[PDB]
């Protein structure tokens, strides 16, 4: 249970530099997509392949969403993949929204 994984996420990021802080999402977000496609590890989830190209099928885009938002504490609608089509993109979103949010 978590009333804010955004304060847990920014906890991984806390103490780190932008690219390092990126990596955490650029690992978790991919871990998320590693889940959606049944790959388990983010090592298979390339950040520049594209969710579309990864197998994200709206359903797994929502399940992506369900994981992302849950790990980052953010509140972005299911069109997150449609707006950010790569693990890098999604990461960029939550890496930027860390400060660009309420």
């Amino acid at each position: 249970g978590a009333a804010s994984a955004a304060t847990d996420l920014a906890a991984r990021l806390n103490g780190l530099s932008p690219q390092q802080q990126q990596q955490t999402l650029a690992t978790l977000v991919a871990a998320a997509t590693a889940t959606v496609l049944g790959h388990h590890t983010p090592e298979s989830i390339s950040p520049a392949t594209a969710f579309k190209d990864l197998g994200i099928d709206s359903l797994t885009a929502l399940e992506l969403r369900n994981t992302l938002t849950h790990n980052t504490g953010l509140d972005l609608p299911p069109t997150l993949i449609f707006d950010h089509p790569t693990p890098h993109a999604l990461t960029q979103h939550l890496h930027t929204r860390l400060t660009q949010s309420h």
